[PDB]
């Protein structure tokens, strides 16, 4: 009889199912072995119009281990465990949510506020323990931490188009300069298809350090850097060596959207070497005349003034301390008028190599903060001759520098190569 | 009764492998 | 669940019921292959737009699909592949299903969802009136051994209709394709500024050949920061790659930059076997396949 109601067509209804992960820590298990059914990670999908997210398949343990908020469920004397399959699992098995993207816009945060740091740090930290590939889906993340998001080792970490990471930096302890996102160690990675913002002009994308090692053989495709104070950094030695940008983005940053100093003046001698862009784009970073006038207004109701001084200006690209950087294909442009001193800043390099780069629209000023103009144009080749300004790619004490024959348009600067 | 069985958060249990 | 229409059929008692639909079509085991494009089923009370694939209606209520590691595979939507055909000129597949509108229907699911496209080995056979339109970012992922077979025989202007249009796919990637279509007629892929820019699409391991055109451009501003990577356009009747941002007495404009790297194009232009060719089409009429007898063609135009 029972039977009949189980072979019918839709008899797999008859079988339960677990509703939420608290749920699963309380589900305590008669013997170590049993398999069972997570319908979703929260529940209540269906008072709202969307579907399960984040459940699967797990299986009890009895004895003792740490709670993770993902792959491990742990209650009093027992536990259960996710069965992963294809060596890859989604931020959603670890809690995380996503809401609607925000429009590019200032001070504009998106609809709803859920922080999702500890969630996503806990789910980077499986994907570099257990060598598991982190799927990312559409929509923001959000953000709102005073910790800076770490990634400590080897990981392949793939979002789709549309994956966007938002962040919030009111509650840094120094926003102007934290960062968002930190990557060390990581040799042999990849990372695709995400989009990170801010709108804010403040703190750095994505810092890059030497605190666990060297990210040897990095890649990065089609990551997307936007409205912080710089996109990527790199401020030490031998912390890049081979990284590679393929399709990259760092655009509408306040001051740079490349920014590399290996070291800065009086300091010991270093650099990382090789270093491989292709394709990649910086556009429309430096001081903007809305930016230098606008404030940044925190969800405690705080001010932030955007400028450091009134005279600020900015650049596209900054290279210091490298050896043997190749920048193929891309573009470095000015869309939007900001403040910039060059397109590309080169100093203290060796073999810097620029293959068919798209150059164009730069708003010329000096390092003090003076527009270039026609009127003036003959006394600032008088006064500012030692500069480290007044042209598209400004190049300063580089071995080896080479450029081959780009289209150029619209420089309203002093020169378009200046060598020192 | 083994339809309640089957029925609670852990019945998939019961199904054999 | 036996089959989709089986499922479609099956009314729920009560929202939220989780079903098991064992494949798309019934009847796998009479032949000599296992089921394709089952999955698990949630009903929901209300209505919604019947979708041929994550969506299921009957009067009054619904099934939905549940999506895995988001992606799907075309066979969720009931796409059926076959045994590809050689390169020779006339030669069809074995099995001639139409597969432009359940494939039009998956397309757009993975635009509208940020799904990607898993697609299997095998030739999927086109054969419409109509053109299969990209309209916005996607992930395509096919394997070695996914194709694309292309029919003119219904196009209204086969020498000129395109097979595939692509429009603001912005940040999107496409790999592993072949399509093809053994006439000489046709463009393979075209590019337009009908929804916007493809302002940084990447192409891997595209393979177009033996259309008229194989890559097709033909207006300003649609392929910005465009990448083609590791891939080919070979035999077809006038060039592999055609862009032109526009023509004498327009106004000027262009598209910038354009990067290739590791592509090839071989083989392309008027052969003197093409130069007599006719086609016969599947209404039996006869297309020549030749403009004039002194047509000429190149590799590559820029």
């Amino acid at each position: 009889s029972t039977l009949v109601v189980l072979a019918q067509p839709d008899g797999f209804d008859s079988i339960g199912r677990v509703s939420s992960f608290a749920a699963l820590r309380n589900l305590k298990p008669k013997k170590s072995g049993q398999h069972v059914l997570l319908t979703s990670y929260y529940d209540g999908w269906a008072a709202e119009n969307k579907m399960p997210t984040g459940g699967g398949e797990f299986i009890s343990s009895i004895g003792t281990a740490t709670d993770d908020g993902g792959y491990i469920a742990a209650g009093p004397g027992y536990y259960w465990t996710r069965v992963v399959n294809n060596n890859s699992f989604t931020a959603e098995d670890f809690g995380c949510k996503t809401t609607a993207t925000p429009p590019p816009n200032f001070n504009v945060l998106p609809a709803e506020l859920f922080d999702n740091t500890a969630r996503m740090q806990a789910a980077f930290n499986l994907a570099i323990s257990k060598s598991f590939k982190l799927n990312l889906s559409a929509g923001t993340y959000y953000f709102e931490s005073s910790d800076t998001l770490r990634i400590t080792g080897p990981i392949h970490i793939e979002g789709r188009p549309g994956t966007v990471f938002y962040h919030n930096p009111s509650n840094k302890a120094n926003p102007k300069t934290d960062a968002f996102m930190n990557i060390s160690g990581c040799s042999m990675g990849r990372i695709s298809s995400i989009n990170c913002f801010s709108n804010s002009y403040l703190g750095k994308g994505i810092n890059f350090d030497r605190s666990v090692g060297d990210n040897r053989k990095l890649v990065l495709e089609h990551v997307y850097v936007d409205t912080f104070r710089w996109g990527f950094y790199v401020g030490e030695p031998e912390c890049i060596n081979q990284i590679e940008f393929h399709s990259c983005r760092a655009q509408s940053n306040y001051f740079q959207g490349i920014f590399i100093e290996s070291f800065k003046e009086g300091q010991e001698y270093g650099h990382s070497a090789p270093v491989h862009f292709f394709n990649t784009i910086c556009n429309g970073n430096g001081p903007t005349s809305f930016a230098l006038g606008a404030t940044y207004k925190t969800t405690k109701n705080e001010y932030i003034k955007v400028m450091d001084s009134v005279n600020d200006v900015g650049c596209q690209a900054y290279f210091q301390g490298l050896s043997n950087v190749q920048y193929i294909g891309g573009q470095l442009s000015g869309h939007g008028s900001p403040r910039n001193t060059s397109l590309a800043t080169i100093t203290q390099c060796n073999s810097f190599i620029i293959y068919g780069t798209d150059l164009e629209d730069i708003n010329g000023f000096t390092t003090d903060g003076t527009a270039i103009t026609a009127d003036n144009i003959d006394t600032i080749e008088s006064n500012y001759l030692k500069d480290i300004s007044g042209a598209a790619i400004v190049v300063s004490s580089c071995l080896g520098f080479k450029i081959d024959s780009p289209h150029i348009f619209k420089i309203k600067t002093l020169s378009t190569i200046k060598l020192m």
